[PDB]
């Protein structure tokens, strides 16, 4: 069911939501970092379920994994800024190497100044087609 | 040698979750900062199993296809002593997607402060004694 | 007009799945024919919800993002009578991957012979009025 | 499972071996044909699977779709031939379109000529590590 992978997506960004809050009232130490990272993926990852999830309750059965999901989902009107959710995906693939404190900067950087935003426009959408 | 490369950075990864291993042995640590150690063992456990696979690649052996052939592996030929505690480290990598239940983060948590940081530790000094002899 | 290069071929997909549902309503269909049965049932199928979504395209209306939305849209205006027939279409596109188990291949080529073609025919004359 | 995915990747390639050495026999009709890319289809789709939830058992959960699957299984040995297998996915994406006979046909003949084999040789090299 989509609308219960929806519910759980809502949940996963409250979290993340509250990290990004935290991190606009003071900086993140390393760690908290690697935990806004952490919650990046557990959040992107039920968005683009969530998407899949939706397409197949449409009756699209076609579609196997993220980019998949992604681009109908920009297609079809479920996002926007296509740009954004195709940099989250290569995010994911950086996952590794967070470790070097770099790429974990480059990557918080890009969750708060972008992807929170895209999520909270994506469950906006969703919740209202159903 | 590639994997005594992969060792260097593994031993980097590995130094920082000791970090927030040890400082948890302290004190509670926030929902953010139980994210944070679980991204930091992916990170540690993703080097460790390539080190493994780096090292049996170099001594000939190429039938590793992922962390699981390299863990069993690794036991069978002596450089990790608890192979239930490796396999898992697979497990927990596998329920990385779920840790916004904080049931699931608090038990990825417990392992790696009970079980994962030990073993890493181990395994890094095995792998550093094998720089120099059998 | 993009809705009516979409109907066009339509009829032609529609023709071919005429064909093999007309046979089986002669003699069993082999274990392979059933499953061609079923493709023709896809393209049939995936033509003619996006002929409908075309349509309202072609309408004003750009709020249609798959197959079930297009089946709305379809009943509430007219397009179609049985709803519920399109809806259970789309139960049965999303099958098309467990086909290889011989109780589901059979469930959809039911579907079809007795419910999907007569819908499907339906919805040609009615498109086809509209052009 | 992995395993259990296995099993029924079996019996959906046993179904298309059955059409392929039929039309080994004789020509195919043109319902046939459609069948043997449906088998072609539910076989493809189980293969990818079995990629993605052997790559989940090994420790690696990061595969979402069929194209990340048949490159990683190209990388880590488990197929040889990695841009028929990337054609394959081509040819999933071109199935709406057979009820053009020059489609159908072109990617029966991928099946028949292609397509079979690897999927023979995918078969043995997962049964053989169990
Ligand atoms: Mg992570
Ligand atoms: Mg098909």
């Amino acid at each position: 069911r989509w609308q219960q992978r929806l519910n759980n997506y809502a949940r996963a960004l409250q979290q993340l939501s509250l990290a990004v809050n935290l991190a606009q009232t003071r900086p993140l130490s390393d760690l908290e970092k690697q935990g806004l990272i952490q919650a990046f993926e557990f959040t992107h990852e039920l968005a683009w379920n969530v998407m899949k999830d939706y397409f197949f309750f449409q009756g699209n059965s076609a579609i196997t994994g993220s980019r998949d999901a992604t681009r109908e989902s920009f297609n079809k009107g479920l996002i926007k800024e296509g740009e954004i959710w195709m940099e989250m995906i290569k995010s994911r693939n950086q996952t590794s190497h967070t470790y070097n404190q770099s790429v974990a900067d480059e990557i918080v950087k890009n969750i708060i100044n972008f992807y929170h935003t895209s999520f909270q426009a994506f469950l906006e959408k969703m919740q209202g087609l159903k």
